């Protein structure tokens, strides 16, 4: 553990086509990744927080702890297995955009 970071998984909509995947979030600094799974090499994604204007709960889905992290180029939609783990999620994007 290092303050500032955290990784888990996270089931995330997709874009065009808003199918709902089982990705490996990691957060270090103001770089959230995504990857296919845990062990994957290389991530699908890197979204650099400084870009991100929001990140707020989302009680619309179909899944019942979610939230989105809001970008210019995209809201992405991502939910939590418990209301607590997607708090931890939250509170910890709220820190980062706080210090930006
Ligand atoms: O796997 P299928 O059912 O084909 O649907 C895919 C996955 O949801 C992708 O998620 P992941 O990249 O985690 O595999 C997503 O890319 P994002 O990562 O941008 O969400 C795609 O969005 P579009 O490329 O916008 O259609 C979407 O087409």
């Amino acid at each position: 553990p290092s303050l500032g970071t955290k990784e888990g998984y996270l089931t995330k909509q997709g874009g065009l086509v808003k199918t709902w995947k089982t990705r490996w979030f990691t957060l270090h600094r103001n770089e959230l990744k995504y990857f296919k799974d845990q062990m994957s090499p290389e991530p699908i994604r890197i979204l650099d927080l400084t870009e991100c204007s929001a990140v707020q709960f989302d009680y619309s889905q179909e899944r019942v702890n979610c939230f989105c992290l809001v970008f210019p180029f995209r809201t992405f939609y991502l939910c939590a297995k418990t209301g607590v783990e997607a708090d931890e999620w939250i509170k910890i994007l709220r820190w980062k955009l706080s210090q930006i």
